[PDB]
């Protein structure tokens, strides 16, 4: 007897993700998850209503001081989990 059928499609329910590293802004980035610095990898919200990785952003502004989502004047609104 042959085998059944498999293959589960995916959706785009995952949004508002740190484009800098392309990692769940809620969780630690690939740079913090490997170094185990999650506790430090916090979420930084901007005036443009865009959450990012306090660690990434800091490194992003080094090259582009503009939100990689709306390329708008990045303004650290609030920081925290
Ligand atoms: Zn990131
Ligand atoms: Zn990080
Ligand atoms: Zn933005």
């Amino acid at each position: 007897g042959s085998s059944g059928s498999s293959g589960m499609w995916s959706w785009d329910v995952e949004c508002d993700t740190c484009a800098i590293c392309r990692v769940q802004v809620m969780d630690a980035c690939l740079r913090c998850q490997a170094e185990n610095k999650q506790e430090d990898c916090v979420v930084v919200w901007g005036e443009c209503n865009h959450s990012f990785h306090n660690c990434c952003m800091s490194l992003w502004v080094k090259q582009n001081n503009r939100c990689p989502l709306c390329q708008q004047d990045w303004v650290v609104q609030r920081i925290g989990k």
